[PDB]
C-alpha cells in the first residue's frame, strides 16, 4: 500500500490474537503498545525521558501483523497515549518514506 | 527520494534563508520549528496538551524547502525538543508511506 498523509496514518495490527489500531510513527524509534499480556520472558526498558522515564516491558521476536504484513519484532508493552508503530517495525515491513 | 527508516529520518530544510535540520515526523499533525524570526503577521496557536499546552506562533503560507522540494505552508514557531516536519508539509511535498 501507499498511504497518503492527509489524515493520521492509523493502521490495523494483529498482535497476540487481538486486532488493534496503532499509528505509523516515523518520529518514534520503537514500537509501544498499551497493556497486552504477551507470553514469555521480557526485560525492563525505560522509554520517554522528558520530565522522567516510563518503565515498559521489552518483548523480542514477537510475531505481529501490520496491514496483513507478517513481521517479527521487539514490542514494548505498558502505558502510552495510544499504540504506536515505530521505525523498528516499519523497516521490517519494508515501509519507506517517498516523495 | 526514497528514505528508509533504519535511522531517524532527519532532513535538511531551508527556511527564511537559513539551512536547518528537522525530523520527518508522520506522528506529528503539524510542523514545529525552534526560534526563527519569520516576518509578518501570525496568530497564537496552542500545541502539546499533555500536562498542559505550549504557545507557539502560527505563520501561514510560508515558503519552505525540504530536500530541495519547494513548498508553501503553515509553520508553528517557538519551543520544541528539535525542529519537526509534520504531515501538513509532507502532503505538500507529496511524501507518502510505502510498503
Amino acid at each position: 500500500p501507499q498511504i497518503t498523509l492527509w489524515q493520521r496514518p492509523v493502521v490495523t495490527i494483529k498482535i497476540g490474537g487481538q486486532l488493534k489500531e496503532a499509528l505509523l510513527n516515523t518520529g518514534a524509534d520503537d514500537t509501544v503498545l498499551e497493556e497486552v499480556n504477551l507470553p514469555g520472558r521480557w526485560k525492563p526498558k525505560l522509554i520517554g525521558g522528558i520530565g522522567g522515564f516510563v518503565k515498559v516491558r521489552q518483548y523480542d521476536q514477537v510475531p505481529i501483523e501490520i496491514c496483513g504484513h507478517k513481521v517479527i519484532g521487539t514490542v514494548l508493552v505498558g502505558p502510552t497515549p495510544a499504540n504506536v508503530i515505530g521505525r523498528n517495525l516499519m523497516t521490517q515491513i519494508g515501509c519507506t518514506l517517498n516523495f
